């Protein structure tokens, strides 16, 4: 749909069995969930952001359902403060910015 | 313009006098600044982030050009690592986030 940025631009999103909220986010690179369970593997990374770095868990192939929208790709899993859901998810959503 | 999200959305914006390139952020709800001379009054503020809180200044009622749109805002300037141009002032020229 389109969206405005009145407010902050926030879906829903199922993952791993779980319904959470997130802000779709253009500036961010990748997925930042906060911290809840997946199964299955995961690696350490840093990211950064404002404030610093974090250090956060990858796991690959995860389904997210964005919207409605089934998508697969890495979330990272840490302490944020919000859910994120960045570039590697909009491309798959087909998220465009318009101005 | 429409812009997908496969690259970073950074857009050129003069402030000040000065060109900058600056990124396109939905998540961010003020715009924030890397350090750079602006005439005037600031008031310091604190702003959190990914990975922690940062203090910047800001000033208010600065005009900015982001693309040839003019918008006039309040702008924190300080230790971010990018530009970012966050809700304040992506309502004002008009962008729209869509899937
Ligand atoms: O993949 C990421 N990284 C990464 N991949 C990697 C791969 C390999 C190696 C290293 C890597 N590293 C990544 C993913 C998600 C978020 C971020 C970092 N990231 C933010 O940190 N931010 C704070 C941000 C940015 C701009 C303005 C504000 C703001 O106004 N805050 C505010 N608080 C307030 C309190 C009181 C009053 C007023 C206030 N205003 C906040 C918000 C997201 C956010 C929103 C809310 C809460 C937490 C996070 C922006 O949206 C984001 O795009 C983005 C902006 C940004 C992008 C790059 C560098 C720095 C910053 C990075």
């Amino acid at each position: 749909p389109q969206v405005t940025l009145w407010q902050r631009p926030l879906v829903t999103i199922k993952i791993g069995g779980q319904l959470k909220e997130a802000l779709l986010d253009t500036g961010a690179d990748d997925t930042v969930l906060e911290e809840m369970s997946l199964p299955g593997r995961w690696k350490p990374k840093m990211i950064g952001g404002i404030g610093g770095f974090i250090k956060v868990r990858q796991y690959d192939q995860i389904l997210i359902e964005i919207c409605g929208h089934k998508a697969i790709g890495t979330v990272l899993v840490g302490p944020t403060p919000v859910n994120i859901i960045g570039r590697n998810l909009l491309t798959q959503i087909g998220a465009t910015l318009n101005f």
